[PDB]
């Protein structure tokens, strides 16, 4: 994320790292064993990594449970990034505590102006790299589906929502990817895709979760 | 870039580096003195690196020159992108080798078709960031204006270029930025912006170069 704040430690307790080896994309647990992505952060083999703030450093009040069923979304459109969610079951229940708690799912859609925080451990430089040790966040709105065209003209679906601003130089980013969008206590958005650090002045394009609350749960139920 | 090679050890001896403490941006030599790159790659206080390929380790043949002036074209627009070009005048000549030389500027726009050759030290992830220390390389063609227009609807101009595929999961990105972008032994553009590594089935635009002869030349002749 650039343009935003390093957050109070472990402000944002429903926030995981898929690691393979290196963090890669973020994630969210909903409940004592299964975490929500973004598809096309899909990878054979990942490690789920809770309770952290600094990434590159043992603060001791970590877990680090493997994956045992990554399941992506049927419909998921590698091309056009439809339908971009996943579900992540854990091979044990990780012990919640207040380092390392869930997220709700969504009651409802969230209407325009709504406010959201976006967390994770993305770029920060709108030139160059720089990998955060520390996670970082940033509140931002939730802009009319007019502007969400504006932006990327014929290349939004009903399941696609964006957030963000129009100037300002603030946005999310690669690494971020896959990472909670928080709106009224509520998990409304997963970080997909946008142009990014390069282009902060445009605003993002995030998972629609409230019209996968059915599959979600029918998925946690079978499995 | 993603989904390319590490090129042969020196192969690309018109390649800089924009460094500002960490490496930020790539340019190209001109002259003894001279160095283009992209306007959005301003900086106060730049420091040019020259005859790298390892970018983290000492080999012998570098050169580490300072900026004395930074010269952004004069209509360089930071919110559409167009018009991003910029010059550099070194603080001292370099020692001209084989290592280090230079690149001739376009006597003619190269048609679509063309291929080419991009180079930079840019991010090589689709998913995460990974800052490679040796310079990578990636041969991709000169797209049709129309293929231009159908990923960027109404945001490309008659001073960018389209170059890259549709398909096969490579691209430019963060870190290649400024960088160049030879097309039968010419600059033919800069590497501006694009959805970058993230999507990477989707072509780069770049700034066409063959609409800026005359300014460079009158720019060199007066400082
Ligand atoms: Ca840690
Ligand atoms: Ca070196």
């Amino acid at each position: 994320i650039v343009g935003g704040y390093t957050c109070q430690e472990n402000s944002v307790p429903y926030q995981v790292s898929l690691n393979s080896g290196y963090h890669f994309c973020g994630g969210s647990l909903i409940n004592d064993q299964w975490v929500v992505s973004a598809a096309h952060c899909y990878k054979s083999r990942i490690q789920v990594r809770l309770g952290e703030h600094n990434i590159n450093v043992l603060e001791g009040n970590e877990q680090f449970v493997n994956a045992a069923k990554i399941i992506k979304h049927p419909n998921f459109d590698r091309k056009t990034l439809n339908n971009d969610i996943m579900l992540i079951k854990l091979s044990s229940p990780v012990k919640l505590n207040a380092r390392v708690a869930t997220v709700a799912l969504p009651s409802s859609c969230a209407p325009a102006g709504t406010q959201c925080l976006i967390s994770g451990w993305g770029n920060t430089l709108s030139s160059g790299v720089n990998e955060p040790d520390l996670l970082q966040c940033l509140d931002a709105p939730l802009l009319p589906q007019a502007d969400c065209e504006a932006s990327y003209p014929g290349k939004i679906t009903d399941n696609m929502v964006c957030v963000g601003f129009l100037e300002g130089g603030k946005s999310s980013c690669q690494g971020d990817s896959g990472g909670p969008v928080v709106c009224n206590g509520e998990l409304q958005g997963i970080v997909s895709w946008g142009y990014g650090c390069a282009l902060p002045d445009n605003p993002g394009v995030y998972t629609k979760v409230c019209n996968y609350v059915d599959w979600i749960q029918d998925t946690i139920a079978a499995n």
